[PDB]
């Protein structure tokens, strides 16, 4: 179903380009990722015997600082997801307008085939092939789906014995290590914030809207769990294994508990077990994806039930699907805004570690607020001028800032 | 010692093999260091660097002009740093050095070429994010300028790797006061929990140097009544309170403690049992055991000087309900400030001396009630509560990190 | 040759008020280091120019060296050497942790292209990249050159040693250039007046001044006075001047100004003889524009009382000894202009930290640098018993003195 990747967000890009009238030289450069790595990660398993797998790291463009974007492992990486996702961070970063350029990385493994032991061992036989690339001043990795704050642990620890400590080399670290306060809440808070923004423009509240939400890791619970306590009706969640149904609401929290003493979506009692497939045409006010890229297309867009989508997963809905939804009434958030809440307080985390001082939790929320605001103001202004939705107003928004950056510091040797 | 360790790690019911991990020091440094005279005949030394644990950031630590080399102490006080970094929240872990040599025998030229052959010898091995030295016993801020100076040839202009730097090359205001001030935070922080104040108590202070003079000056101009004060030379009192300023002012002058005019001239034997709320030991270790621990009137005991209360002691004073604040914590506040300085060195951008003492309060306030909670977490003394705090900070920190390779 | 004969003087005076030893002296005056580079490149048709590029590095005591690129024909080392040496006096007297620096390269600027101008600026970077860094030496724009320069060098560098915003400042803001830098200079100078006339419980609006010359210096330093109550009745530039003895509204002059208007044309003021500038009736006299302007022939013509130096060097020796004698208090341009070079300092920090301050914070810590460091020169002017600007170059050179004397002569 999906339509590839990296063919889904180029047709993006080409659309920002021609709202901004680049030349085609321009666009040329600004298209092709700065620097693409492919390595090879042979580990040993607990028993001995070999594994192999090929590492990625896309370096999409650096002209507004160092690059910046998570890891990904999961069994569907492959240079195409990379480079996509190296291309939006590129544009996301200039969207909130933090001083970042674009990367991103993966291992094409499923971590539950792997042990905790297997998995540290991949880590940092990947840091070790990567580490010459990578650097405080020069690319910046994170968390991703299939990874998490041990994951950058291990990548901490092992880049460190090449370079010497460097806390600011990687983000979403746990706080014992030097990560900020904040940062694992940050996507899913972020959502919620760019949700306000954008409800604030109908006059509507979150409180007065249901919500269905398709993944349940860092992103989805975090996004659930800030709706629900803003008074939103989460009716339905899905995750790999199953969905749960609600129409009168789901407890979040209580959904949370349950998952931390490993239940399954599917056995939860304040809820119906529902077929995940259902998840994403279910009758809501607002659908949230927090899992996978080019999940609405061309071939269920046209059984949406929402009129808000909210891209909170990178890349879940193609250009097919796009104007699909556009001609049925619905409102999308971009991925390149909605999300950004992430690598926005990654920059925090980054900046308190080379400042050798770490800031109180109410200054890392208060310039979250004050950066998805900002942002979502110049999105605004930026619809205005261009007469366009609200995708193309954020992308064309970071494109044009990348683009000022790239003629900036020129082109001689 | 030993048996200590055993209990805080088994309060906290870690691992016997991470226990034996946090025991063995990272890595242990000697050095030749040899150098011309000023008369051009050759002397060697041997320096030395032991770096005990870096989970929690760079190590850090002081350097140690001295001919008495004891190993295992060298030993024993790299680790006691990486608790007490680990107490107070700051990014390091502890490492301790020096050079066996006899600071006495030596001119100041050869002092200063003796530091620099001993940088050159282990600059590879320090660094603003490795090992940040500091003074100690035979040091002091120009050494730390020269180790700076020749360590900056190597790897370029670093004010960041030493503290206790002089203020003309990147030192922080403050450092001076800080230990003092710091023992006057604490004691805020802990009479807070139990709804008292400064401005209410009585004090008698043991020692009257960097530590006490600053520590007295604090309590003082906090309503505080210091009673009492001693020296190694005398001792006097005053149950009105002793006029700390009139008596700096004194003490500056040459002037002896018991000759002060605003006082009554005490025998400085008396101290540790004269009638006070508070007693504080800036002098030395070891003056509170067994013999005397039953006469202490003092229902809270802030301990800046190192070990001033051994366990005997320990145990009579809590049978007497009184409430001892621990070294290892109470005179930590200089490793703050020098943990502010570095900060400042790093961002290039001197803190003015407010929010330097704003940040130190900040750093013994948090840190007090974070030994607190653990008091009550593990239902144990705040001397264990704060050695159980720093160790599993560190545990926590290494087991995040992880074992392979 | 204006600064060489300023900064030897006043370097000399200020040694022996503080009876530096003459070893010393000799190894102060010693640059650390000089550097001359090739520089060729392919002119836009392939053939090829040389030049030689330069950088003097006098002095890193205090830190890491700091100071502008000069693109312009005439190289004189002497002159070179002198200035190098007069920014580690000058960041010293603000307590900024730095040393002193200058270069440039030998060429005329406008015989080159845009494009020749960036290879030339890029095949510099890659002959002292290895000289320079964030904690080495840390250029800026100078004659000749400008912060697009500086994205170039910013841009070359960071091929060699990674993204390094801090490697030069007057950076567009794009790529982490400070904001204030345009009002640094003039907004200092006012900064530094406030200070001095609260000695005498004294306001700027109590005042009446008098600017020479209007251009970056002259137009803020006139805003922020006018803002402050201040009455300007006397502005000149090279063009023509203005007077107007109940206060020129510097509002509608820059407005003026800003619409392409001459100075001499504003109808807000009557014509005056641009001479007369600085021997016109006020309070106070700023000399924004050149230097060597105040001289024994017009020094016993001022009027002002106070004379604040935002120029390089506007006053001779002979003419600083006439007004000292008529009781001028002069607030000496080593200190009074320092604005620009201390946010200069601030955008350094601000790329060392990662993060930008807003306009607020910049405008509140130039404040605050500009206040202590009058309050030190205040201070060693009664030690020393001397004037202000003694009080500025040996409090100066004295932290130079220090720092060099700590950290010690043995290999
Ligand atoms: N982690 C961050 O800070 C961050 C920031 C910005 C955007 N994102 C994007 O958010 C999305 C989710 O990332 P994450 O960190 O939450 O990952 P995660 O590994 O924490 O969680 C992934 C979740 O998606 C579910 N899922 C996987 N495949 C699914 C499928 N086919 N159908 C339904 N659910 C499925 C998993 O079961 C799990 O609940 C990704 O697109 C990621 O790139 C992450
Ligand atoms: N980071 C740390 O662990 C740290 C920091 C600072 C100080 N300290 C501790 O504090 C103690 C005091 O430090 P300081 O810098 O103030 O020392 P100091 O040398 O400045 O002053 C010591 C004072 O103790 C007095 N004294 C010495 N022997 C005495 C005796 N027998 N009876 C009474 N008074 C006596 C001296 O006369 C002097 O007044 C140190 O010895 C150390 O134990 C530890
Ligand atoms: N040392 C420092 O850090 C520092 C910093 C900035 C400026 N300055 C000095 O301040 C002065 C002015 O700098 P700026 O940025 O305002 O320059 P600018 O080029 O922006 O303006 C110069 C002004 O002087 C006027 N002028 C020129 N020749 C004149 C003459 N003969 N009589 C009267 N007015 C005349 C011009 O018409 C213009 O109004 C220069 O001496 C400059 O070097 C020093
Ligand atoms: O840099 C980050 O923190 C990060 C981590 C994971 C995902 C993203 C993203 O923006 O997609 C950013
Ligand atoms: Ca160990
Ligand atoms: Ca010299
Ligand atoms: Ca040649
Ligand atoms: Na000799
Ligand atoms: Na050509």
């Amino acid at each position: 179903n999906a339509m590839n990747a990296l063919v889904a967000t180029n047709r993006n890009f080409q659309r920002a380009s021609r709202i901004l009238g680049l030349d085609s030289k321009l666009e040329k450069s600004l298209l092709i990722p700065y620097r693409e790595i492919k390595v090879e990660c042979t580990i040993p398993k607990d028993d001995g015997s070999l594994v192999s797998y090929v590492g990625f790291r896309i370096q999409h463009d650096n002209a507004r600082g160092p690059m910046k974007g998570g890891i990904r492992y999961h069994p569907e990486v492959d240079p195409d997801e990379v480079n996509a996702l190296a291309q939006l961070m590129t544009w996301k970063t200039a969207v909130v307008d933090i001083p970042y350029g674009g990367a991103k990385g993966g291992i094409g493994c499923n971590p539950k085939d792997l042990s905790i032991s297997e998995l540290e061992r991949l880590t940092r036989v990947f840091t070790q092939k990567i580490h010459d690339l990578i650097g405080i001043h020069r690319d910046v990795p994170a968390p991703d789906m299939g990874t998490n704050s041990q994951t950058m642990a291990w990548i901490l620890d092992e880049y460190s014995k090449f370079h010497g400590h460097s806390p600011a080399v990687v983000t979403g670290k746990p706080i014992d290590l030097g990560g900020s306060l904040g940062r694992e809440a940050a996507t899913g808070l972020g959502v919620v914030f760019a949700t306000e923004a954008l409800f604030a423009e109908y006059g509507k509240s979150i409180s007065d809207m249901t919500f269905a939400i398709q993944g349940f890791g860092n992103v989805g619970t975090w996004a659930a769990k800030a709706i629900f306590e803003r008074g939103g009706k989460v009716v339905a969640v899905s995750d790999i294994n199953g969905a749960i149904s609600n129409p009168n609401g789901i407890d979040i929290a209580a959904l949370l508990k349950h998952k931390a003493g490993n239940g399954s979506l599917k056995d939860f009692s304040g809820g119906d077990a529902m077929n995940p497939n259902d998840l994403l045409v279910h009758d809501c006010d607002v659908l949230i994806p927090c899992a996978l890229g080019g999940v609405l297309n061309k071939e269920n867009a046209n059984d949406v039930k929402a009129k808000f989508i909210i891209e909170a997963a990178n890349h879940p809905t193609d250009p097919d699907a796009d104007e699909i939804l556009s001609k049925k009434g619905v409102i999308i958030l971009p991925d390149v805004y909605a999300n950004a809440g992430g690598v926005t307080v990654s920059y925090f985390e980054w900046v308190q570690n080379i400042q050798g001082f770490m800031w109180d939790e109410e200054k890392v929320n208060q310039e979250l607020k004050r950066y998805m605001t900002k942002a979502f103001n110049d999105i605004k202004a930026n619809c205005k001028t261009h007469n366009c939705d609200l995708r193309m107003g954020a992308f064309t928004l970071g494109l044009n800032r990348v683009a000022r950056a790239t003629l900036l510091r020129g082109w001689e040797a």
